[PDB]
């Protein structure tokens, strides 16, 4: 069979490194956020069918601005994205996971609400999780707790829980070589090395500080290509993105690349 989740034309290096995919996007603020503080929903106006939904959580003391470049980037390729603010900026990773799932729950209900810009735009069975630092650990925790999640792509993850051996959710860990907040060999390395049952990839930005994948970063061409490709391959089962998702980028801006069980 045709894969009914395929959206957009065949990807290219340049179409993926571009700021924007083939779809127009708009956004709205969530009026009455349920179980988190605030949310901006990015969506394609014209994806040619329902698309999956991704919730993205900031790090400790941070807000939507740290992680919201992902909103337009992913929405323009055919995803509905919610970037959230947490109940408290001091929330820890387990709390962030709960709020991440709550945000996905509300994206889903809004997609079933006739009032909403995203009415009928979402396949609420196809969800992804992303986030920075403690929001990244929350994404791992979400994936651990809920194996039906299709994909995880946290960045510079921080988590006091170290054991993700149970993960079957395809996970791309974005890491920052010189991270002094969520040091790679105490966080990202440990998380990755615990995994064995899931498609997975480790993409570490050369000399990256803790904020190496945040809004305004100097590696959007590479990071955006990889994040979109991962979400396409695993959220849409879209085999046109296997090579993009699974390949070594062979970039000098990558200090360490690892991959396993990726086709």
């Amino acid at each position: 069979q045709t894969n009914p989740y395929e959206r957009g034309p065949a990807p290219t290096t340049s179409s993926l490194e571009a700021s924007r995919g083939p779809f127009s996007y708009q956004s709205f603020t969530v009026s009455r956020p349920s179980g988190y503080r605030a949310g901006t929903v990015y969506y394609p106006t014209n994806a040619g069918g329902p698309v999956g939904a991704i919730a993205i959580v900031p790090g400790f003391t941070a807000r939507q601005s740290s992680i919201n470049w992902w909103g337009p980037r992913l929405a323009s390729h055919g995803f509905v994205v919610i970037t959230i603010d947490t109940n408290s900026t001091l929330d820890q990773p387990d709390s962030r996971s709960r709020q991440q799932m709550a945000a996905l729950s509300q994206v889903a209900t809004l997609s079933r609400t006739s009032s909403s810009p995203i009415y009928n735009k979402v396949d609420t069975s196809r969800l992804g999780v992303m986030g920075w630092s403690m929001g990244g650990g929350g994404s791992l925790i979400s994936a651990r707790n809920n194996p039906s999640i299709k994909a995880a792509a946290p960045q510079a993850p921080w988590s006091a829980s170290k054991n993700f051996s149970s993960l079957t959710v395809p996970t791309l860990i974005i890491a920052c070589e010189n991270d002094t907040i969520a040091p790679v060999n105490q966080h990202a390395d440990t998380f990755y090395d615990s995994m064995s049952r899931n498609p997975r990839e480790f993409l570490e930005i050369n000399n990256g500080s803790h904020s190496c994948a945040n809004s305004g970063n100097s590696n959007q061409a590479l990071l955006g290509k990889k994040g979109v490709a991962w979400m396409k391959r695993f959220m849409d089962n879209d085999r046109r993105y296997t090579s993009f998702a699974c390949s070594n980028p062979n970039s000098y801006n990558v200090s360490d690349f690892r991959v396993a069980a990726c086709n």
